[PDB]
């Protein structure tokens, strides 16, 4: 059923939000392990495996509406070398991705693609959960201390 | 069946006691909850849910005994800032509410409601069980600082 | 994350709404139940809970967006003095609070707030089915009359 | 197998009689549903689906006479505004139905079409329990009254 | 609840369009089985039940809304010859019911009626789904040839 | 009890075309088990069994009613030499005993044996069926070609 | 534990082997599965989650031998428009990647990383598999016709 030519041109952009988060959750999340920090290990392999369902959405989506997934040009990241980077520069990266969904589910709104933007809005909240989980990690650091906060790692949840 | 007056006001005042203090430990739950405190949302959601079926208590009484249950007039919330500052604030509130209670149940033995006073002292039973949880919880934060009571709070019991 | 200053407004002005609700809902229930009204007492009841529900969502996304949920200011309760009269107050409300929730949805989507209007349009249809339920019991009444109305809600459904 | 131009013609008509009888019923049903009264919303749901497997044996049938079934000619339907003013229209609606059973039975024992008769006379049978039940129905209106008779379809049997 | 007119309205056009495809989609189905192909039967069979699951839908909202639910106008159907021009038919079908619910989506937001606009949100959401399996058999039929199309259709899946 | 001889002499008539139809539903069987036809053996198969239980209950009422069932006589058999003669001659078969049967029918109504004419319309539905069967495959074979064909009949069902 | 620079370098290289079949892999499965193609889809997603085990592997061992995984550089993938240009096109990759495996292979051997060479040979057998089942896949649509060898891969195996 062809899509919008710039609905496409936006699923494809959210896709390429995706394609980063997916490469940059599941390296820190494997940097947390080798360094024995299990609970973040977990709930950061977690967000990557949400990143991937949220790329394979976005794919179905574009092939549907008959336009071409670009899996070709990966973004930019940022994976920084500490707890604390690393936890913020995830942050950022969330932060961008929630403005452009916002900006994209009111185009699709726009132009009448409801389904469209039903799914996004369902993965703008899959996000903003995520968003909820960093802050109160970087918060829970700032208030317990940096060694505190790592101790309370090595254990699995 | 026709209760004293007096009694019946003392269950009113009662009654709008636990009203602050379920809306009080509800929020302060919540306020824990979105910190990360998952401990501390635990026994405040708890303790929130102690003082609806205290409620529910008074309401059935009252209106047993003929009277009108007053839901319409909410006394002053502490809400608090920090961790120390919403336990003690929880604390004090409990505290007047015992003395109040007190007061109800020599009154309810005067007049001979013995059902009402035997309503009465199991609330206040598990009104000093909540201050014995808050006074040690506040005794903790002193031992090992607040830190480690943080730290302490992270993951569910 | 910081959420829009009007938005957090709202959703305070839709928590005020369903902290009358809780208090209206809840004692008119424990009425019933005085006067041997099961069935009412149970579907008020479980409106009561439902309208608790409600608020624990609003209270956790004010604390998300940042903002302070204002649990302290209590509205007009018109609890009403027969069954018609209670129903009728229940329904008054529960349109009243309709109508703030539809203003609130339409200004979430201006400045693209979709898990705050996602949110909310899933609260309304709660309400819409609490208004269903109040409106198909005021016809009863009227169509079967007062009595034959009371004698159906002796026993729980 | 080709068929009986005439059988078929009648099969098509019996088959219109069941499309109207589907449509009305069912919302009938939905009807009694948005009033409360449960007992008849189950009731006549569950003859709408009566209806619908009966139009599904007469579409089969048509089919492996080589005939072309009508789904495109809806006959008139009679809502009616208050139960007992929609329960005579079913009643009116079944009894003119089998009159046309009746005729299109005879006609298919005479050119010998036995199988095709045999489907019509269970099918009958079927309406036949329709009537009684709508029959019953309308005399315990007039037996108790419309009050009585109303409080007793508030809940499911 | 008295609903907005021309939401009603909306409403029961798309009804009318659910009701057609109800009608198609069942005889399409049988034509199907009567041919011997199982798998077309059985998909086309699920999907006339699922326009019967929406055309429930409408109904209950249109009476909750205080409107009339149209069962009596049926729109046109076009039933087709053989299997290609079946598909394509409701192909068609879906194409233009997807276009009325877009409208009708749009005008429930400008009158604030949130609760049927999710509703027809989701209901579209099926109808894209629909709309995607009917896209790929058509394709099939080209890529592989009607012959070895025909026989993959022999059999349940 | 003493049936009448006419009818005796039909139910003997539709054995003997029984007796022919088992043999050669039979035999077709185990030609298309040999071919390697799994799909084509097991519906031969079962229409073979089908047939034996219909020779069944025709010698028991003849017993019953006193007659002597004739097993000694049997019709011509058309075998054939590749899957479309083969299941054209089964049509063939059917068709005439189908034309048998309503003679009967209609004979055993006229001298009011209503049980024979009971059973002999529950085995012209069954023999409808096998109708039903025999023209689809035969339809099949042209739509998708022998070759096609034949291949979707090499794994059971 | 400190590896060997050019072990790690090797690594990081297979490591974005992966990376580009991760990506070409699933959509090329995506793609299968909105054509209908179920059994493409099964097996190419699987494909991909083997490659994305690869990588896992990959940064696993890098990050011990204390090197940086590099997740960044994403490879040229190559599409394709039709199923069998899709496959060839794995093919290719595969096999490029295997010619990268046996030189990293012999290397980490001449420098003692045994581990590293263990745990390579394992990836090497996995992508041998793969190269297996394309190419047969491919030899299938030449034997069979592509037509036939779609038709196959409509239902799950
Ligand atoms: C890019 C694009 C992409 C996409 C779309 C995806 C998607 C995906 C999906 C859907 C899944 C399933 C999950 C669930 O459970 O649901 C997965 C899994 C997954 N994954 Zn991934 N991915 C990806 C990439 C990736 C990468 C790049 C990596 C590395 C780095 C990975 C690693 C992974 C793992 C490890 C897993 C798990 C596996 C198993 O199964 O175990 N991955 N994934
Ligand atoms: C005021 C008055 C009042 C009263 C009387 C009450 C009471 C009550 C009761 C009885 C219950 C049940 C539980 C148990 O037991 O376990 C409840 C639940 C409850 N609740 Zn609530 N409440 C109230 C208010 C409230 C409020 C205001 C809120 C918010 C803020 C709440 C929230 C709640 C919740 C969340 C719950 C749970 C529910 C469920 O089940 O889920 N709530 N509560
Ligand atoms: C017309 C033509 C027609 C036909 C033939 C039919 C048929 C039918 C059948 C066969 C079934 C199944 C049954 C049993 O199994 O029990 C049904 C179901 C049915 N259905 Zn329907 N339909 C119809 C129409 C219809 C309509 C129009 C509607 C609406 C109004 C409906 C609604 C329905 C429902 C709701 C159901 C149930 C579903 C389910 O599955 O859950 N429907 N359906
Ligand atoms: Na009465
Ligand atoms: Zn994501
Ligand atoms: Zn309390
Ligand atoms: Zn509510
Ligand atoms: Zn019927
Ligand atoms: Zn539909
Ligand atoms: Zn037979
Ligand atoms: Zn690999």
């Amino acid at each position: 059923m062809k899509g919008d030519t710039k609905v496409i041109n936006y699923l494809n952009k959210l896709l390429g939000n995706e394609l980063v988060a997916i490469n940059q959750y599941f390296l820190h999340a494997r940097m947390f392990k080798n360094w024995g920090l299990k609970r973040l290990n977990d709930v950061e392999y977690h967000e990557s495996i949400d990143e991937m369902k949220h790329a394979d959405r976005y794919i179905e989506r574009i092939l549907f509406l008959e336009g071409l997934p670009n899996l070709q040009d990966l973004g930019k990241l940022n994976i920084g070398e500490d707890v604390e980077e690393m936890l913020r520069s995830d942050l950022a990266l969330e932060l961008d991705g929630a403005k452009n969904l916002r900006e994209a589910i009111g185009y699709a709104d726009s132009v009448h693609d409801y389904v469209s933007r039903d799914m996004m809005i369902e993965i703008l909240r899959d996000e903003e959960g995520h968003i909820d989980w960093l802050e109160t990690e970087l918060d829970l650091i700032q208030k317990m201390g940096l060694q505190n906060y790592l101790q309370a790692q090595i254990r699995e949840e």
